[PDB]
C-alpha cells in the first residue's frame, strides 16, 4: 500500500508494451522469425535408433562422446540461464529483448537434448561419471567461469563478446565428435539433433555479434581499438585453454590434430561475427569436406 | 592477473550442467513437458477471417478491444522480459530455471500475438492511439509499477506472489472481452489465440504459486504469518486498482458488473494457487455462464 511507492516515485516514465507494428531494426524481426520458425524438441528425433551404432563403438569413443556432450550441456546451461538473460537490460530495442527470451529457452532445449541422448544410449554410471568429470575438469570449469565473469560483470559490450565467442567457438571442440562420427555413418540420429543445435547457435552468434558491432561502432576510434584488443586478448586465453581441453579428450582416439584445425576454423568465424578479421591463416584451418557437409 | 582472475576466486564451487536424468522435483518435469508440448505461434491462427466480424463491431467495442489488448500486451511484456527472468536466481532446482526460460519466451509469443491481431484488423491510427492510451492510463501504469517494484526487489517470495497474481488475476479484466465477444460470434479466431494464452498462463500461475508454497513453508511460524498477510494486502490493492481500470474500459459498454464478478472469481483462484483461501465469498463470483462456457 506504501511499500512500493518509493519505486513508483523513482520511475516516473511509463512502462511500455512491445509494438511489433513498428520495428526500429529489421534484423530483430528477421532473427525472431528465423529462430521461432526453427523451433524443435529432441523428442522429435528417434535417438533410440542409434543404439546398435552406439554399442559397436569402442569404450574410448563412448567416453569421449560422454565428455564432449556433458561439456556442451554445461555451456548451454550457462548460456540459457545466465548468458542470454544477461543481455536483456542492454538491448537497444524491445524486439531484441523478445529474441533473447527465445535464445534462453532454446538453450535450455539444447541442454535437455544431451540428457535425452544419454538417457537413451548410456548407462546411469556412465552418465554419473560424465557429470562428475565435468565438475572436476579444470579446462572446462575455467572456460565456464571466464565467460560467467563477464556476464556478471558490468560491461555490456564485453558480455556480447563473451556470448559470441561461446556461441561461435567454445562449442566447436565439442561439435567435432558427432559431426565426424556422422561422416562415418555412426550415431546419425544423434547427429541430427546436433545439426539442429548448430542451426540455432550459428544464428545466435551472428545476431549477438551484430548487436556488438552496432554498440561498439558508437564509440570513438580510440575506444573501438581497446575493445578489439580486449576481444583478441580473450580469444588468446580461450584458444589456449581449449587446446588443452581438446588434447585431453581426443589424444587417445588420435583425432587431436584435426580438432585443433577445426578450432581455428571456428575461431576465425567467431571473430568475423564480431566484425573482425580472422586470427588464423586459411591453410591452418583445413576441415574435412565430409565434416563440413554433414555440418552445413 | 587476468580481468577474470578475481571472479574465478570469488566462486570456487563447480559450475553445474543441468542433468535431466536426476530430478529432485518431478513437478518441474511435468510442467516443462506440458508447456513445451503446448508450443504455438500466433501465425497458426487465421485472424484474417475475423475481419468481417471486426468491422461488424461497434465503435465502442473496437475501442475497448484495442485498449484491453494493449493492456494485456503490456503485462506479458513485463512478465516476459522481467517477471519470469527475475525468478531464475531463486529457483530450487536447475529444471525449474529451465522452465522459467520457457515462460519468458512464451510471454514474448503472447505479447506478439496481440500485434498480429492488430495488424490484421486495426488501422495504424487505432494502433498508435491504443499504445498512447496504455502509456497514459494511470491504473495500468500503476499495476505495472507495483508488480515491477517487486520483480526489482530482493525478496524472492514476493516476486512469486507478484508473478502469480499477475498470471492468475491481472490478465482477466482483459480476457473477459474476447470471451464475451466469441460467445456472440465476434472475433472467434482471435478468441482461439486468447485460449492458447490462457492455457499457458493458468499453468504458469499454478507452477509459480506451487514454488511459493514450498518456499514459504520453509519459514518460521511468524514469517509464514507475515507472507500470508502481505499476499492478502497486495491482492486487495491490486483488486482495488483493477476495479477502477475495469470501470474505465467497460462502462461505456455496460459490462462492468459481470467483469467485476469475473475479477473476483479469478482473484480467488490466484490466492488458491498460492495455497490460501479465496478473498471473496463464492456468491460474489457468479460470472455469467456464457462467459465461463466461452472459456471451455
Ligand atoms: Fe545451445
Ligand atoms: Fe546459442
Ligand atoms: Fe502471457
Ligand atoms: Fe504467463
Amino acid at each position: 500500500s506504501n511499500e512500493y511507492d518509493e519505486y513508483i516515485a523513482n520511475h516516473t516514465d511509463p512502462v511500455k508494451a512491445i509494438n511489433w507494428n513498428v520495428i526500429p531494426d529489421e534484423k530483430d524481426l528477421e532473427v525472431w522469425d528465423r529462430l521461432t520458425g526453427n523451433f524443435w524438441l529432441p523428442e522429435k528425433i528417434p535417438v533410440s535408433n542409434d543404439i546398435q551404432s552406439w554399442n559397436k563403438m569402442t569404450p574410448q569413443e563412448q567416453l569421449a562422446t560422454m565428455r564432449v556432450f556433458t561439456g556442451l550441456t554445461l555451456l548451454d546451461t550457462i548460456q540459457g540461464t545466465v548468458g542470454a538473460i544477461s543481455l536483456l537490460p542492454d538491448a537497444e530495442t524491445m524486439h531484441e529483448e523478445a529474441v533473447y527470451t527465445n535464445i534462453a529457452f532454446m538453450e535450455s532445449v539444447h541442454a535437455k537434448s544431451y540428457s535425452n541422448i544419454f538417457m537413451t544410449l548410456a548407462s546411469t554410471p556412465q552418465i554419473n561419471e560424465a557429470f562428475r568429470w565435468s565438475e572436476e575438469n579444470e579446462n572446462l570449469q575455467r572456460k565456464a567461469k571466464i565467460i560467467m565473469s563477464y556476464y556478471n560483470g558490468d560491461d555490456p559490450l564485453k558480455k556480447k563478446v563473451a556470448s559470441t565467442l561461446l556461441e561461435s567457438f567454445l562449442f566447436y571442440s565439442g561439435f567435432y565428435l558427432p559431426m565426424y562420427l556422422s561422416s562415418r555413418a555412426k550415431l546419425t540420429n544423434t547427429a541430427d539433433i546436433i545439426r539442429l543445435i548448430i542451426r540455432d547457435e550459428s544464428v545466435h552468434g551472428y545476431y549477438i555479434g551484430y548487436k556488438y558491432q552496432q554498440g561498439v561502432k558508437k564509440l570513438s576510434e580510440a575506444e573501438q581499438e581497446e575493445y578489439k584488443a580486449y576481444t583478441f586478448d580473450l580469444m588468446y586465453d580461450l584458444y589456449e585453454n581449449e587446446i588443452e581441453y581438446t588434447e585431453d579428450i581426443y589424444d587417445d582416439l588420435g583425432w587431436t590434430e584435426d580438432v585443433k584445425r577445426f578450432l581455428r576454423y571456428n575461431a576465425n568465424k567467431a571473430l568475423n561475427n564480431l566484425g573482425y578479421e580472422g586470427l588464423f591463416p586459411t591453410d591452418e584451418t583445413k576441415v574435412s569436406p565430409a565434416i563440413l557437409s554433414s555440418l552445413s
